[PDB]
């Protein structure tokens, strides 16, 4: 609530969870994907599609790449100064 310097920070921190979360569903969805196979019978197509998590994991890393510096390098807050 202090100077708008930290108040507006809600966006960065708030956008951080939403951004990273935009991938969390994959894990939750996977549970439903395999569970759904029970009815139709995709037991075969459950382990293969799982690799998507590993593949996506490498990509998601690029998302943190910037946040890494933004988290440390006081450049983001440095501008407010």
């Amino acid at each position: 609530m202090k100077d708008p310097k930290t108040l507006l920070r809600v966006s960065i921190i708030g956008t951080t969870l939403v951004a990273l979360s935009s991938f969390t569903p994959v894990l939750v969805i996977l549970l439903g994907v395999v569970g759904l196979s029970a009815l139709t019978g995709y037991l075969d197509y459950v382990l293969l599609p799982a690799l998507a998590i590993f593949i996506g994991l490498t990509i998601y890393a690029i998302q943190r790449k910037r946040q890494a510096d933004a988290s440390s390098t006081p450049k983001f807050n440095g501008v407010k100064k």
